[PDB]
């Protein structure tokens, strides 16, 4: 991979080959990304499946239940043609990005009663029926997430352009629980060592020792990072890595701050999230042993809309850890407020 | 660090931004680089630690051991203007390049005789004393390792360019047995994962399981890599890793590769080194339990100068294990001849 890059924070210009690591994280949601292969084995994957009680299907990735949302019209059509009584209704998304506990699995032989081309048109809508497949959604108490489908899907033929991006998607032959390894980042030179895939770029550097410095999240999945794209993974406690393994946080070194502890209970109800170091406007920070335990993370405006002055911490190390969002400006776990009960 | 890319197997095209792992490991020796700081600081520190028995320097990578063949004049000649009887002899250098045990160390408190600016010019030679100071080169019988300084110096300043490249550097106030890792690189994306530096090129892939696809050497040296830039870091068993610790093989599991052991007797003793997975021409290699115990690695060609017809392996895994270099080809050491003994 050759090519030439030019550095804006070192003001010089580097050409060469070898790897590159590569953006669109940010600026927008480019890679929209996620279409399937021939629609009629999913169709027969879900058609058989429903017969041994799967109830829904819980997104691993936010660009896959975007994905779910351009073929759940001809799904059930296809579904009506194969005079089979089932319906599939999807739904929206909000973090966190549940993980289910059954998952889809061939019976590669399909329904050879469709087509076999992409050239199919002039489809007709479907109706309601008796028996309902629900796609990810706010319904969690009609059917709990032990009876839905989880991580059932990867991508393969290199998964790429043109035009904007492409990956056709087969579905996973085994169960797993870590994420998709086709697509992955994770790179260091001599100053910063980053973690990147769809949603998450994790990035630390050194100033005196490695530490995180800032990551960016713009969904919340419940998948394991594998253990083979993170960098110095080696005596790592799980009691001080900043994000948690449960929601894909990468189990490495890089992952550590000193003073901090694991975020079990952060603002991870988000959906957009920023992890920096400093303070959120019109609050200060003070370390003091005085200030209570560590609990869950609270905003730094109250629910009728009024800000916070003072801060306490027991054992942190300022900067602090704020996050960021919709709603505002958050907080670490390890900070309280100085004298508000 | 934005900028586009093309892609050459993949004949497609990719732009941008966030970090970039680069060449100049390959197609020429760019990157010259070492230059010291001001020299008084390293002739004082070589006059203090002559008292204590420092009978030489081996060099830590060969960039430095070009490096030193450019102070030598001016180390001398600032030691003869200082009234201390000590003059600095070099030396070429010829893999495996060799570890010391000492180290220099300040005394930061530099010779206060010398000069403060880089405009000295018009210098005069020096003769021969007494007592010599000897450099990285053929002498191993006067004075052992035991006694030389080794990994004494770290990168600053950031460290590059204009023009050339420039490094500016700073001797170690500590003593360490890694390598430097202001210059280091480690990069992985979705097919390779290439572990990079001044002269190692480890790259690996993956067919069906990751492992070592092929590698090259412009110098072997002896500092271990540093935990903190190799991918998958974790089980790694020391019996398995096909390039071994001692001459800086990343302690990852990506330097794996099934049916092989680690190379502790290969041909290391060349100075450059290919590490591809073929036959040498004219020779063909079949899997017997009948040859023989893996043993220290042979030429396929005799000293006489002919080659050898087969070979046969314990429980090697096609393709085979071959070097490369100026004498020619080598195997791997799980490799033996057919019938020759």
């Amino acid at each position: 991979d050759s090519g030439c890059v030019v550095s804006w924070k070192n003001k010089e210009l580097k050409c060469g080959s070898g790897i590159f690591i590569t953006d669109n994280v940010h600026t927008w949601t480019e890679q929209y990304k996620f279409q399937p292969e021939s629609p009629s084995k999913l169709a027969s994957a879900i058609q058989k499946a429903h017969e041994e009680g799967i109830c829904g299907i819980r997104s691993v990735t936010r660009l896959e239940n975007l994905m779910w949302k351009q073929i759940t019209p001809e799904l059930n059509h296809i579904l009506t043609e194969n005079e089979v009584k089932l319906t599939i209704m999807t739904g929206d998304i909000k973090g966190i990005m549940q993980a289910g506990k059954r998952s889809l699995r061939p019976q590669p032989t399909e329904l050879k009663y469709s087509w076999k081309a992409w050239g199919k048109a002039k489809m007709l809508s479907t109706e309601l029926h008796n028996h309902t497949f629900l796609i990810d959604g706010p319904e969690t108490a009609e059917c709990p997430n032990t009876n839905r489908a989880w991580n059932s899907l990867e991508v393969e033929d290199y998964g790429f352009g043109v035009f904007t991006t492409n990956i056709w998607l087969k579905l996973k032959e085994r169960q797993d629980v870590f994420c998709d390894s086709k697509l992955m980042s994770a790179a260091i030179k001599d100053n910063r060592a980053v973690h990147a895939d769809m949603g998450y770029w994790i990035e630390s550097a050194l100033n005196d020792t490695w530490k995180i410095e800032k990551a960016s999240f713009i969904e919340v999945k419940s998948c394991h990072w594998p253990k083979s794209h993170t960098l110095w993974s080696n005596g790592v406690l799980e009691s001080e890595m900043i994000i948690p393994k449960n929601f894909a946080g990468p189990v490495s070194q890089h992952n550590y701050r000193p003073g901090y502890h694991t975020q079990t209970a952060g603002p991870w109800h988000l959906g957009r999230l920023e992890m920096d170091f400093d303070f959120c406007e019109g609050t200060t920070v003070v370390v003091t042993e005085d200030c209570g335990n560590r609990g869950p993370s609270l905003r730094t405006t109250t629910a009728s809309g009024k800000l916070i002055t003072e801060w306490c911490c027991r054992s942190c190390t300022l900067p602090p850890l704020r996050y960021r969002g919709e709603d505002g400006c958050w907080y670490g776990m390890e900070i309280r407020p100085l004298k508000e009960k």
